[PDB]
């Protein structure tokens, strides 16, 4: 027994395994359904342009991030890890989140162009905003903050800038991307005295 919303969630999760081979397409969705033992006809629950699969992927990545940040916070509470200052915390959080893209990196510029279509932009912006909100919550944010916008605008700019750099990066294990991110974070957290 399971609801329709749950059923569609499970199919789209399974479809992700096939995006590397087939792109953000109905074909990936149909392979996902079949990999679960359902009919390929279950792809007909979804559109053809890939928007639902991509938005599903972004949401899932944001959920995985919060679970990672929760786990890391628990290590801190048990005395197994140091509490990181904000610059290192943010660098690690953005890296954790962007690494989730590595298996899909050849397809990620295409996904970004689809997330920017007019009918997707409100949802893509909500998801970005929720992501940076979450990151700041675990970085130690207070419920009430006069710097609410500045913090989120800055962190969104670091994230998106680094994402663009990563789509050009051929260095081993994206070395050059994480060095860029480190510099962007260090400069944003100490903007008054940057080079
Ligand atoms: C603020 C503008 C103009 C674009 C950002 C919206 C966008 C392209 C989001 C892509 C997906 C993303 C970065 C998700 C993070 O949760
Ligand atoms: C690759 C495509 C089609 C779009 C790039 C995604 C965006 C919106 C990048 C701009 C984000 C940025 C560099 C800073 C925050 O606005
Ligand atoms: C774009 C901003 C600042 C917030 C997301 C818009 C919104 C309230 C969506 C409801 O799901």
């Amino acid at each position: 027994y399971e609801s329709e919303e749950q059923l569609q969630h499970r199919i789209l999760t399974a479809a992700l395994e096939f995006v590397p081979a087939h792109g953000w397409t109905a074909e990936a969705i149909a392979e996902g359904a079949q990999s679960l033992g359902l009919s390929s006809a279950a792809a007909s629950m979804f559109g053809k342009d890939g928007s639902e699969l991509i938005l599903h992927f972004v949401t899932q990545c944001n959920t995985r991030l919060t679970r990672v940040l929760e786990e890391e916070q628990k290590l801190v509470q048990l005395g197994q890890a140091e509490k990181r200052k904000t610059d290192q915390f943010l660098r690690d959080a953005v890296e954790t989140r962007l690494r989730m893209l590595i298996p899909y990196i050849e397809h990620w510029p295409r996904a970004l162009s689809i997330l920017m279509l007019p009918h997707n932009i409100p949802s893509s912006l909500s998801l970005l905003t929720s992501m940076v909100d979450d990151m700041w919550h675990y970085a130690g944010d207070q419920s009430t903050d006069f710097n609410w916008y500045t913090r989120r605008a800055m962190l969104a700019a670091i994230y998106n800038t680094t994402e663009l750099v990563m789509m050009q990066d051929s260095s081993p294990d994206f070395e050059d991307t994480w060095r860029f991110l480190e510099n962007r974070v260090n400069d944003a957290m100490n903007m008054g005295h940057t080079a």
